[PDB]
């Protein structure tokens, strides 16, 4: 049992103030202005600041390894454009130097996920930095069906030679994948009824019908406005939960996703535009997308932008119009809620995950420091 | 309510006249010499020229974004010869800057359908530019089934040591993929004889249904007249409508067009002959075409000519013979036809679309300019 | 004549101050506590921070232009191992939206230069941001000769199946183009001292032989700590001025390259290690570099971080040791001193360049906004 006592304590669900927060049993279990307990070891905070672990829906770390060379990366198996039944959790490596460094930039929990390179990538999970052995770190899997649009999956199956070269190919492999899957639930629901056993079982139908079920959502990611609506009326044919991953140009449609419910996962943000459907990449999306009642959250896609630096990236946003308040939300409650996860992690409240981040000073301030990272109640991190 | 006042209205379905027309519900509501409503915002067209949107029945605009460079472009999944199942739409970006273009030329509507490397290319779709989502573009979705004949189908996958190579082989991939769509439906009418469920869903034969259905048309690049015959022989075969895309040797066999009343949407003309089965084009073909009684519309091609050019080539063609009022006809009623559209666009009269383009004179006058565009009565472009 | 009034003003060679700063002939004319002048135009520059405009003395901003796609990228001639003929100059773009945003984050000045494809990669060039016509933008020209050791040339000739496809490799065409440029030296000299004009002039010795005199420095690019010693080995054996540029590993060496005065242009830091030879990169080399005194700039090696965000990088390194007073430094007079234009540019000082850009508050702090940008005392940039 853990009693912080005297922090500046930012539970992001309500306004900061100083006071304590009271552990148990991997939770929080009281937070408040004044708390005792005769037998907890107490951590004296004073001067310090507590937030919750920040949270980062879409990422590639412990898949392409830190300080190697890209030759090694497990984070595309760009060898076939429907890959579903890959998953990134096989690919996920727990001694990543990464992962220190990300924890020491004050994050916890992430969604692992493949990359762009297929019109259908594979499956992601959500875990902690908790442990070396990846199973113990599991908190969701799989958590999401990858699925990529616009001029990544175009060009590496272009450069193959191979179908899809074009936007309209891209579209049709998706939609092809997706109409097998229903013919496969279709021959199951007949070999059920007729009390016969299915002799046809297919681990990438199987991921397929996940969807359909809405068991997980497909994250799709998306730049350009066309490939966004175009990811948005493939989830509506087939009747599909989608969320979008950098929704680069989403604020040119932002009216639509708002009515519509549609989560955006933005960033990388902090990042060169490299490609032409990046052209139109703005810090200012944050700022636009809240206005607008969409719900974001937002990432580094480590590598592209170091997970470590995930507090850089939101804090520079306020050069681009955005408050600090939304920053935080976007970084924790949000991602959260996105991940179907707000209930366990992301804020500082009684029932809530204990992972916590001991601040130096303001996460946005760059003088401070991580001294201290709680995942589940267990320090995992140590500042030195 | 639109009250456009004392232009030279050209209705095309009847002759020029000075007159008023007015616009409410997205329509034309009246159309005559002396129109009055106290409640409908006027707008003095005096010394002005009021035509109906132009009609472009076979385009890539938006698939080929411009200003970007040829390894961009989506109109054709060149990786496949039989690719029915893609869609035009699903790589149409209606933030392409042609398009803005296209509106300041005087062009409203088009088919945006692949191009002509595969035998079987996928489909087109009517649209307006009225809107950066493409669904708010649709106007008819399917319209077509784009195939192609001639030296483009067997360059292409000749290059790629791959049938089709030939002539004989293009017929071959064309006949065989409509001989499987037979069967496909086969198994449809099998299926439900015997009363069983059908789980064999395939979503290219389902296009290939459309067409011998009679759903859509099949939209047949051809260009040496032995290929268009060839077309004309197949889509008897297997009992499809179909339409001859450019038709560059048309002329030769023009009775056999007329009396099967096959239409044809000629262009483009306003071009360099790149290729041997081009080197009998000529503008010509225009009044030779009206003069044996075939319908045919006018196309840019675009991108091989810019849409914003599209009364700049029609007007070149009374260069070789042909007239003012007919050149006016298959940039609107014509296409409009072919497209089985006839009730909603190509002409100003009561109940159709408030499709309207304001010019400063003769849209062949290349002095005139585009000076407003209404699509479906909203203003869509006002020169600067 | 322009007065700028009641900023808090950082001169970066010395303390900052609430003062006033005058403008006239494109140069810093007057720098003080209260200064008059009856036609200069009035700039009220009160609850506001003046700057000197900031200088990456490394970067490919304009060569890879942005929002495009890297195959449109002109900053590598990766065709052959010795290009030092080409110029970073000649593929440099003054419309590239980059640099736009560079001003927007407050960089005036840079060094333009190829990438690190070449073990001999062709010349840098110092310019500014003042014009669409890159002849106008043009400081110094040419600034440099570019060089590249470790994993970057042997991958690139590898993958081709030529020379250099190893350490040993890319250390022997460098070798080997030096021992070339002696040569013609001396064919020039015994032209020189016979009758005969010279007739065997070769662009890729010409910038050679610059090197050799000393008119340029070689510009290195070297990470792990025996590729930047292999550089300096190379240097001392044919006797040219040399930079180093990232120095990944400078720190584990750094009392050598203190005590041979050797400069780092550290960076970038802010950023993933993509790369084996990156693998012991560190902010904390900052403080490091300076603690043991080694003459240091910070780039973004742009396009690998925006130049828009160099006082983001900056700003960050504080979280890993460094110091504001020294971050600053590093973003200005380290850089004016290291490609030698610390008489121009860098700091706010009577004679030096009018290049100042007024802030909304401290740049590393992230609510600061770039209001203005002067040039040359000519305003190139407003919010």
């Amino acid at each position: 049992k853990i009693l912080f006592k005297n922090a500046t304590v930012f539970p992001i669900t309500s306004r900061p103030f100083k006071g304590d927060v009271l552990v148990s049993n991997g939770k929080v279990e009281k937070v408040g202005e004044n708390i005792e307990d005769p037998d907890a070891e107490i951590v004296d905070l004073t001067g310090k600041f507590l937030f919750p672990g920040f949270v980062d829906a879409h990422s590639h770390i412990g898949l392409f390894e830190e300080g190697v060379g890209y030759y090694y990366s497990d984070g595309n198996e760009a060898t076939d454009p429907v890959t579903p039944h890959v998953k990134a959790l096989d690919g996920f490596n727990p001694q990543d130097p990464a992962i220190e460094r990300a924890l020491a930039g004050g994050v916890t929990s992430v969604m692992i996920v493949p990359g762009s390179a297929n019109p259908v990538g594979g499956q992601g999970s959500v875990i902690k930095f908790r442990s070396i052995i990846v199973e113990e770190c599991i908190v969701k899997d799989p958590a999401g069906l990858k699925m990529a649009f616009g001029e990544n999956p175009k060009r590496v199956y272009g450069e193959r030679k191979q179908t899809p070269s074009t936007r309209m190919g891209t579209a049709g492999v998706i939609r092809d994948y997706f109409t097998k899957v229903k013919n496969y639930m279709k021959k199951k629901e007949l070999a059920q009824k007729e009390g016969k056993e299915f002799t046809e079982t297919d681990l990438k139908m199987e991921v397929g019908e996940m969807v359909l079920r809405k068991k997980i959502p497909a994250r799709m990611h998306a730049h350009r406005a066309d490939d966004i609506l175009t990811a948005i009326r493939i989830a509506e044919e087939f009747g599909f939960n989608l969320v979008i991953e950098h929704g680069t140009e989403a604020y040119k449609i932002s009216k639509v996703l708002a009515e519509k419910k549609i989560p955006v996962v933005v960033g990388p943000l902090l990042t060169f535009r490299t490609k032409l459907e990046l052209k139109d990449l703005t810090m200012e999306t944050i700022a636009k997308l809240l206005k607008d009642g969409v719900l974001i959250a937002l990432m580094c896609d480590h590598p592209v932008i170091p997970l470590e630096f995930a507090t850089v990236q939101a804090a520079t946003a306020m050069r681009y119009g955005a408050k600090e308040e939304d920053l935080l939300k976007i970084l924790t409650v949000n991602p959260a809620k996105i991940l179907g996860l707000e209930d366990r992690i992301g804020s500082i409240e009684p029932g809530k995950d204990a992972d916590l981040v001991v601040w130096s000073g303001h996460p946005f301030d760059m003088k401070s420091v991580v001294e201290r990272v709680y995942i589940d109640g267990v320090e995992v991190f140590r500042r030195e």
